């Protein structure tokens, strides 16, 4: 076929959202088994974002101070804590629509479905890599809050994230569904660094070899490396460096197309120092690294849930 | 925020899909009220598929020769019938997950989501655009047929599109959901030429407008043109020609961040005879074109469903 970006489908995932209302702020809730789960964030004022304290603003919130609706009927709230940078609603009612899920926390480099919402209802489907830096390239909203990120296996769903705020770069920042934020960063509307951002070489080979299969093969090049030598040119291109465990996961790949991981590493090398010379592989004049191994794999032998 | 190819959430339709069988061939059908449609093709052997006389080859065909199956529960096939390209199988029970839907056939340029189906169950989501020749650029496996592209307004669900064939440069032909194609395409294996395409100058216009509101205005240049001279350097680069139908339709965009789209021609005019530079546009090295002016206003404002 061809290749493209791909999401998951998102249908598991709409029956779980409900919008949660504090005081006059309104964002996204995720509904399973009888708890709520929310960024902490929603207690907060406009002014109370600039240096909050969480503890002391949590306080003064009782149980009947959050609205928690599902289209239009709601959920009686009975208990709420907070853990990490979550606040969870415990309410009197089981969602009939919890799916088979799991809380996963991800690593930097892999790569999950976002359902952006507003005001509770979805809006849109698109995949995400949690960069090396642990932000994210989204597309999110005032109200986008909440909105979570997911990977399905089969029938299970495998939360991994959910969306807190954007940084000064644009970039989107967020935790994992027990509240730990991903990377360096805290619920505050301060100027927070992300710092350097590098490419996710091993995402980069596995696309080299997903245009091999899809008919794409002028930068097969006549050159091989060895792993320091590619590492080498790695650094100076802010490319994470290339490990045995990496080649041992581009195993599968390499054993198809019948091309060495050490050999795509010397054309991705020769791409790196010439440039794509106005060219294009798989419809792009950049190199990608927002694909996973598995991903590839996922996409072309059509693995379904 | 940022901007990134997104897909509208697709529970409803994954709630339509089935599979179908017929002899050896599966492939996945649509189950609408008590109506499953599917292409035609199902009833095709593999040497069938070089030449086939449809009518003769359904004749063949009683009720019982169809199997329907939605998960592990199957549909009794009480009628079937031959539409264009579609086949419709008439079942004696009515889709309980029925969406509120209409059947519409898109013109080239627009945009819609495409839910990619494996034996029936679903495997990913992707944004599509009818390319002005008629074919789509998607991402298709063996069995893939029978797979949907659709629009969804508030609780409405627009299918437009179903897939058939890939083409000999890899690209991808259907039909709209009464079985006409979309192109001079027809249901055989046999080489079939799509004619040149061209780029969708209205929706790389809507980009740029995305591109300003977003941060990127280095391309904002300080000429102007007018739409004659522009469509002189569009006919070159094989775009679109603009009318006041489209510059209308970008009117909206054009108001919101007070760029007139004569001005909006004269930076992509540059853009086109001068190149990027090797810069990035919204983090693309290419100009994009399978943005609508309706899905940029759709993403900067968080419309929901
Ligand atoms: C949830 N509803 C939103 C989602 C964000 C809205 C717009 N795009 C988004 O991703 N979350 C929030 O608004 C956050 C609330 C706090 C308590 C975490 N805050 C922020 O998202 C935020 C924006 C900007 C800045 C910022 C940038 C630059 C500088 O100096 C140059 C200072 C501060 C901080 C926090
Ligand atoms: C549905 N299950 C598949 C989906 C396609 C499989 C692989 N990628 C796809 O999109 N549909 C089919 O296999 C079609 C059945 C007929 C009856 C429409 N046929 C084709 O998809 C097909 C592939 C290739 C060619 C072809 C290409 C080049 C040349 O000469 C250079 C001749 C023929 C024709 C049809």
């Amino acid at each position: 076929s061809g290749f493209r970006k791909m999401a998951f489908p998102s249908g598991k995932v709409e029956g779980c959202m409900v919008q949660v209302t504090c005081g006059t702020t309104t964002l996204n809730g995720l509904w399973l088994d009888d708890v709520v789960y929310c960024p902490r964030h929603v207690i907060c004022t406009s002014e109370d974002m600039l240096n909050p304290n969480y503890e002391d603003l949590l306080i003064r919130k009782s149980n009947h101070n959050f609205l928690v609706q599902a289209g239009n009927v709601q959920l009686r709230v009975i208990g709420h804590s907070m853990q990490n940078c979550v606040l969870k609603l415990k309410v009197d009612t089981a969602n009939p629509k919890t799916p088979k899920y799991k809380f996963v926390r991800i690593q930097p480099g892999q790569t999950f479905s976002v359902l952006a919402c507003y005001n509770g209802s979805p809006s849109g489907v698109y995949q995400c890599a949690m960069r090396p830096n642990f932000t994210i390239k989204g597309s999110f909203l005032n109200g986008s809050c909440g909105s979570v990120g997911f990977n399905i296996d089969y029938d299970c769903v495998s939360f991994c994230y959910m969306h807190h705020m954007e940084l000064p770069t644009g970039v989107h920042a967020g935790t994992d569904l027990e509240g730990n934020f991903y990377g360096p960063f805290v619920d505050r509307q301060t100027a927070q660094a992300a710092g350097t951002d590098t490419t996710i070489t091993v995402n980069v080979l596995a696309w080299l070899y997903a245009a091999v299969i899809n008919g794409d093969r002028w930068f097969l090049n006549r050159f091989t490396t060895t792993l320091n030598d590619f590492n080498l040119v790695a650094m100076k291109y802010n490319y994470e460096p290339l490990t045995q465990d990496h080649v041992d996961i581009l195993g599968p790949l390499s054993a198809q197309t019948g091309i060495a991981v050490l050999d795509m590493c010397a054309s991705l090398k020769e791409l790196l120092q010439n440039g794509m010379n106005g060219r294009t592989i798989l419809g792009s004049a950049l190199l990608e690294d927002e694909f996973t191994p598995f991903d590839v794999v996922r996409q072309c032998s059509g693995v379904t849930f």
